[PDB]
């Protein structure tokens, strides 16, 4: 097992077993509040609930709970493993869940392998859940369960294979169509496959527009013609197609859309000049795509390509679907699941695709959302309501849509988005820019967390890291930790580049009357911190990353004296505090031992600044120790900054000096100060001097059950960032990530001059 | 009706349930989401493929059960409907989370009949790691349960007959073992052999009673031959030798009476009638069968143990199932045996025979309070002992020191701190006579003062003296409509007796300090400055305030009057509550700006509350260094902790650290090998004002753990200062430990 198979074995293993797990949704730790879930008084409820069955759904959260139920039959690409193993599968569709719509999810891996007791046992659940999720059973016996379950239940069901991925397929298809501009009434497909999800993309394509007699399927054994004696099950008969295309070769004469749904090697390139005009071509059988989209682009430049992996555009995602129609099914409280909820939700998908701060440009490699996209629900949620007020089945009907708009953005904060978005936005400006990743220059190349992130970073194609320090030495150190990602990257020796010299030439014509010459500087560029600071300022990377093995200070003296400040720019920490609803800003947390009002104002500027670059609006606060005092000493100072960065930025909402909890909790500040200009909160939170900042972030990032990101260094001309030294492999891949943002954003403005 | 709107608001409430689902495990980026989700997720499945029980190892299997039902019997309340009954079940499962740790479902099985339920339970059985099925209807309950044990391995237990069996055993034992009698051949009569009192009759009989050596007169009149009578094939177990009727001659009283059902079946002449030492067992209805008061007065030499909430000596479930069931499920027993029940009774028996001290073994402490943390610490263990003795433990048993760590950390500071707390106030107050600590606050007329006072006088914790105007804050509680308070006292600091003699003394105090005895006199005023003349002068015991004024302004007179005592420096201490620790930061509202010895000071003191906390100190000097003992902050922190060291060379206290080294373990094992402290730091001493205020507020608000402070430490009396932006549970944690502090410093000051 390579490092990758051991970290996801041990994500079940460390801690506690498993990853789900129930806790009360408000505070419950008072005799009082005790009572009144143990005493009979949690009686009452139940009571209610007898004059209203229905208003059960608003007196419990079954409205907002989802069955994930599978018996463990076909997990993946594991098959028949049985209800026992096909655990760990239910726990990550819940985490799924959970992340992508906020929905309470509840796994059972029931051990009816039978359909009958599937049927008898799944029918008797109902009162107590608001919704099932089929998945993982084999063919043929899902199609039989769910075509019973949907008749003899009366609240929805939704089966990820019978009615899955074939909606990301369907809005793909539309797009594909729209791009081609053809008609779905002459359009051909051959879904190559028998599975399940062969036969629920055919059945949608048919409801959609598409002619069934053009449509045809292919498997293993042959293309399913007239009077076929192979294959005797009624699904596969069922979408029988009367041809002779029996041959696989000749069976996509002509094909207008592949669609193929087959194992991997099923298209060659000489199949691939058997398609018809602007063919499109659909990946499968994951890992391995059905064909890699190069060799396709090659052979046939006028083709389409849509991939099942995160490697290549156009990623075909079960993710997509399910969260948004189950979060508009139970939200609007429907009573069942249609073909009129997913047509809308393959419409809404195809608008949105054809339609953070920013979003992509529609084109061939650009036909469904990314995954990443948290819009993506909050333009299709609504959309399944939409059918909801239409198609009819559901009660509640809710007459507004700015609330279900605001409830929905109440499920998808920051704590859960943010870093999401981040990587779409990395992702985003470098396929925009032409497909290169940012240049960033690692000075710690024998760093075993550096490495173990890189490994990350690299596969998630974030940065293009150039390591320094000697090559055998950090090739040895790869070798060791065996990461097989690392062996093709960029290993710089400092005292070995080209332009080696120049750097020296460039740091003594720099420093050459602040006490450094021609044999300190090359001293000085030996070292890689100084040469990684050279690299990023004369254009050789984008960025840096470095103070992983040694202290800040050391780490950052090289990029203030090599690299810089800009224009009226001081140098200064940054944290970003990911909360359930908000992001705050804590600065600064590394540079200024004690800042002055002027400093504390530039400080307060940089991160307003920076918080309104992720389209935020910033409302600065000044913390101290006291309530708006104006004493001397620290309240003072912050007292006078405030008023400093007011007259600097008229526009804004800053205000001074307040405490924590007064500047971070609103109803605090309007019931005790309701004279201030800030309201509603402080994103951005300004400390007095180094020692609270700095003991406040890392006490909230060790004790806080919040996560928190950074510290960034702002205020330099280029994009250098230094890490704690007590940082871990995700911080890291957070603090790279954020690194590489900033540096294609400073890029980016260069080049625009 | 606000009592059910507080689940409405539990129901929508930004969130629209009274349980929720989260992750344990990360999931916020791709590298998660693969992790998570496939093809990552396909690896742990192929591990499983080799051995099916390595789930529990893998899965959440272990650590879930399920309050399964259908509606047919639901708390008080007859045949509800499976859909009905959901938040009863949503509360049994936060019971369970909250005195076991247990992560438990909520299943209702739409179906009153017995093959349908049987079916779909049997079939549940890969699914969950444990079944508490509880609510169904009897007595077909017998039949499900039967079949389900028999069926899949998994234990199976219905909470209600098996929890109120382990309860009345637990209560009936120690009574009978202390009345001169024994609970083999004294012929004990009890009430009721039937459905839940079935499993009571069994665990009696298996705990020395029988069915010949003991005759058993049942609830409903007796279950012996003859009468035909309300008769099932379930009922006749426990047929006797009386062969009379009517509950005057079938009952005669000989040694119990163990009621759990019908309604009050019990008369002052039959009580007179009953033989010796009537034990008595009146839960039964939900409403109580009969007050206590009244056999009481029926018997004056009757030892009555009722079944109620209201009353003392009372019988719950929580000391039943979640311990057992937490002990089951740790060893991944199979099947639910009685061995098991018999060495859970037997536990809560030895608990209630073996803080400060404990309630008496008498007439009062026949079983435990049912919320103490011991309860599950003590029964557990036992539980998992009888099931490894069994032999129905699949998983192999390692040492009980872990499992009893384990035990002890299924219950932290952030579940159990205040509850404790408070429980020590309590015996504090009983081992004083009763008497209960005089505390006094200068704001009188505040609103979260009077909300809180509220809940602080109806939890029977402090003596308010509210001061100000006799009729002005008479005025504020009759608007804000609180009756508890009309019974308070009032001081207007004007016009008490003493307020001359408070006057003088503190002329006599700061004479020579710009204070002669006008000043004294304007400044007896004071509401604040009253409260701490009679903090100090010994007419109330403890004292808080600062609630609507500054910190200043609030701690200022205390300071002035009551001082601090020897070798000591006023201090701010906070107490931050997490799952595992709680860690005290220092200090947070008087020092602008310590220095070494002042720090070391701090330090000092915050040990020595650590300490009477129960919990080995831990301290840390915090700083924006790591060793680097650098000019400025980061040399104060390093002279600081040498002084510290050098004052008490006992704990360990180690140099200046950031606060991320100081709290995690793990980064100052890998990254700072060399230094003396181990394990973490539960004492965090910060180098001025503005760190520790921020960083405590901050906690306080954005994070998820709760802080209850600042206390004033270091002064010679008890005098805490409460923040201006309180809030009402705030103002009652403090109150709390402002009182148990009182108590210590009395207790103290009684002595020498
Ligand atoms: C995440 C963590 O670990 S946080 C840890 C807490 N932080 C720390 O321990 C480090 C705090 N900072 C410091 O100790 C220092 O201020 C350092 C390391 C930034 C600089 O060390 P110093 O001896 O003060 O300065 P140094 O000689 O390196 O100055 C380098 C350049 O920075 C510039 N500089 C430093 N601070 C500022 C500032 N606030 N504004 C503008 N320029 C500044 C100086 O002008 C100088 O430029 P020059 O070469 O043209 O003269
Ligand atoms: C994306 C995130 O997460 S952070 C988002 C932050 N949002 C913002 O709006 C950031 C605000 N702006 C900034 O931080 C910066 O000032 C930026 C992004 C505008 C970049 O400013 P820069 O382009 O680096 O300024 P710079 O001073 O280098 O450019 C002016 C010229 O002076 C030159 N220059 C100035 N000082 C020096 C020096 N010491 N040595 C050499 N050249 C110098 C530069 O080479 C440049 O010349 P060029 O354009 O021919 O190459
Ligand atoms: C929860 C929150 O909101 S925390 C808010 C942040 N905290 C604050 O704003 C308050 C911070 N503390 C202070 O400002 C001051 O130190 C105060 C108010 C406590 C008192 O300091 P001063 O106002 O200078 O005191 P003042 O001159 O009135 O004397 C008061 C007494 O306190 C004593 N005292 C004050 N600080 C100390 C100390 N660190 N050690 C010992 N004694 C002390 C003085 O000796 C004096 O006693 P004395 O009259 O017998 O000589
Ligand atoms: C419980 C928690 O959560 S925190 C745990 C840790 N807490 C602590 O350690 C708090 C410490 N508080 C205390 O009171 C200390 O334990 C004590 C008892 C040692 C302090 O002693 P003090 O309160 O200063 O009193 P002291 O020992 O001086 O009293 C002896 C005599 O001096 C007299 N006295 C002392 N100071 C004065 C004074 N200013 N004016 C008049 N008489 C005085 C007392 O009247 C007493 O006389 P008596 O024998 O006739 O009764
Ligand atoms: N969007 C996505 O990335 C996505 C979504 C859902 C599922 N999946 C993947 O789908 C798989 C599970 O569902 P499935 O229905 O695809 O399973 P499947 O039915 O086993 O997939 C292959 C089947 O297609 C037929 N087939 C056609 N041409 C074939 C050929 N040349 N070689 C072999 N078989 C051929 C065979 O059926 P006959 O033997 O009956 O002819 C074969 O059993 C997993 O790998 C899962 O990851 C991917
Ligand atoms: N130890 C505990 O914490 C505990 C235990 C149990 C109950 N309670 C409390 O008691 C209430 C629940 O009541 P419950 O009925 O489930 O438990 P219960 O009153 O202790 O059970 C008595 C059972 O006997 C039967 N019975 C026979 N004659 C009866 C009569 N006249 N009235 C009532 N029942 C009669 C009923 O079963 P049939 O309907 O099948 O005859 C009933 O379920 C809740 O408030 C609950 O909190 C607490």
């Amino acid at each position: 097992t390579t490092n990758f198979d051991q970290e996801a074995l041990l994500y079940h293993q460390q801690g506690k077993p498993g990853k789900i797990e129930v806790i009360s949704s408000k505070p419950c730790a008072t005799e009082k509040d005790l009572s009144l879930a143990y005493s009979p008084g949690v009686a009452a409820p139940c009571k209610a609930i007898a004059k209203d069955p229905a208003k059960v759904y608003d007196y419990t959260a079954k409205g907002n709970l989802v069955a994930v139920i599978s018996n463990g039959t076909a997990v993946l690409g594991l098959g028949n493993i049985g209800p026992a193993a096909g655990k760990p599968v239910m726990e990550g569709k819940g985490i799924l869940f959970k992340q992508f719509a906020g929905i309470d999810v509840f796994d059972i891996e029931v051990a009816a392998t039978d359909v009958d007791t599937f049927c008898n046992a799944v029918r008797v659940l109902e009162p107590t859940f608001g919704g099932i999720n089929l998945e993982d059973i084999k063919a043929p016996e899902c199609f039989e369960i769910e075509e019973r379950l949907k008749k003899e239940m009366n609240i929805p069901v939704f089966h990820d294979d019978q009615h899955g991925t074939a909606i990301v397929s369907g809005a793909a298809l539309l797009n594909a169509c729209s791009i081609t501009n053809r008609k779905m009434e002459d359009m051909r497909i051959v879904v190559n496959g028998a599975g399940a999800s062969a036969n629920s993309c055919a059945k949608i394509f048919i409801a959609l527009g598409a002619r069934r007699e053009n449509i045809i399927m292919c498997d293993s054994q042959g293309v399913i013609y007239k009077g076929r004696t192979a294959g005797m099950n009624k699904y596969k008969e069922y979408f029988a197609s009367e041809t002779e295309a029996r041959t696989l070769t000749e069976a996509l004469r002509g094909a207008d859309v592949f669609v193929g749904l087959s194992v991997a090697g099923a298209l060659t390139p000489e199949m691939l000049k058997d398609m018809a005009k602007d063919p499109i071509i659909f990946a499968m059988a994951n890992p391995e795509p059905e064909i890699t989209p190069d060799k396709a682009r090659a052979a046939r430049p006028d083709a389409i390509i849509a991939t099942g992996r995160s490697d290549y555009p156009n990623q075909v995602n079960n993710v997509l679907g399910f969260p948004s129609i189950f979060r508009g099914a139970l939200d609007t409280r429907s009573t069942q699941i249609n073909e009129e909820m997913k047509l809308a939700a393959v419409h809404a998908l195809a608008k949105l695709a054809r339609m953070g701060g920013k979003s992509f440009k529609f084109g061939r490699d650009y036909l469904i959302p990314k995954p990443f996209d948290t819009r993506v629900l909050l333009w299709v949620a609504p959309e399944v309501a939409k059918a909801a007020m239409k198609s009819g089945v559901a009660t509640r009907a809710i007459e507004d849509w700015d609330q279900y708009r605001e409830s929905l953005e109440a499920q998808q904060g920051p704590s859960k988005v943010f870093i999401r978005s981040a990587i779409n936005r990395v992702h985003q400006n470098s396929e925009a820019n032409g497909g290169e990743l940012p240049r960033i220059v690692f000075p710690e190349g024998t760093s075993t967390k550096v490495l173990k992130a890189l490994a990350t970073l690299v596969e998630e194609r974030i940065c293009q890291p150039i390591l320094l320090g000697y090559p055998e030495r950090v090739k040895e150190k790869i070798k060791a930790l065996d990461i097989p990602l690392l062996n093709d990257v960029q290993i710089v020796h400092p005292s070995s580049h080209p332009k080696y010299f120049s750097f020296v030439e460039k740091l003594y014509s720099l420093r050459q009357r602040k006490g450094i010459n021609l044999g300190e500087a090359e001293r000085l560029m030996a070292d890689p911190n100084y040469f990684a600071a050279m690299m990023v300022n004369m254009g050789e990377a984008d960025g840096m990353v470095s103070g992983s093995s040694i202290n800040y200070a050391d780490a950052v003296r090289p990029i203030l004296q090599t690299i810089g400040t800009y224009k009226e720019g001081i140098p200064a920490g940054l944290n970003f505090v990911l909360l359930e609803d908000k992001f705050l800003v804590l600065a600064d947390t590394t540079v200024n031992f004690n800042p002055s009002a002027e400093q504390c104002a530039q400080i307060a500027l940089q991160a307003a600044k920076i918080v309104e670059y992720f389209g935020i609006e910033p409302r600065v606060a000044m913390l101290s120790y006291s309530n708006f005092s104006g004493a001397e000493g620290t309240p003072r100072k912050m007292k006078k900054a405030a008023e400093i960065a007011r007259t600097l930025r008229p526009d804004l909402m800053i205000e001074g000096d307040m405490q924590a909890d007064t500047a971070v909790n609103p109803e605090i500040m309007e019931r005790l100060f309701p004279f201030s200009g800030l309201k509603g909160g402080a994103n951005v939170l300004v400390f007095p001097n180094l020692e609270s900042s700095n003991i406040a972030y890392k006490l909230i990032q060790q004790i806080g059950k919040a996560e928190v990101i950074g510290p960034f260094l702002t205020g330099v001309r280029r994009s250098a960032n230094v890490l704690q030294r007590t940082t871990t492999v995700d911080g890291i891949v957070n603090s790279v990530v954020f690194t590489a943002l900033e540096a294609q954003f400073i890029k980016d403005a260069l080049k625009a001059r």
